[PDB]
C-alpha cells in the first residue's frame, strides 16, 4: 500500500523513532485521521514499555497506506519531534 521510497525511511529511521516517540500522543493524532482502529490502539497499549509501543506501532504503520506514513509525519510534527519527522520528509509521497 506504501511507497518503497516511504517503507525504506520508515526502516531506515525505526530505531530512532522507537527510541524517543511518546505513541500514545501521536497515535491519538492517528486515530483522529482515521488510520488506527481502536484495536490497534489497545494492541500497542499493551506493550509493555514506550520502545516496545514504538515499535509496535512502527510495526503497524509499516502494513498501512501512504496516507498513513503522512499521518504518522504529521503527528511527529505537530509534537515538535522535529528533528525525526525530519528524518522522514524525504520519504514523504
Amino acid at each position: 500500500g506504501m511507497d518503497a521510497k516511504a517503507r525504506n525511511c520508515l526502516l531506515q529511521h525505526r530505531e530512532a523513532l522507537e527510541k524517543d516517540i511518546k505513541t500514545s500522543y501521536i497515535m491519538d493524532h492517528m486515530i483522529s485521521d482515521g488510520f488506527l482502529t481502536i484495536s490497534e490502539e489497545e494492541k500497542v497499549r499493551n506493550e509493555p514499555t514506550q520502545q516496545q509501543r514504538a515499535a509496535m506501532l512502527i510495526k503497524m504503520i509499516l502494513k498501512k497506506d501512504n496516507d498513513s506514513y503522512v499521518s504518522f509525519y504529521n503527528a511527529l510534527l505537530h509534537e515538535g519531534y522535529k528533528d525525526l519527522a525530519a528524518l522522514l520528509h524525504d520519504g514523504i509521497p
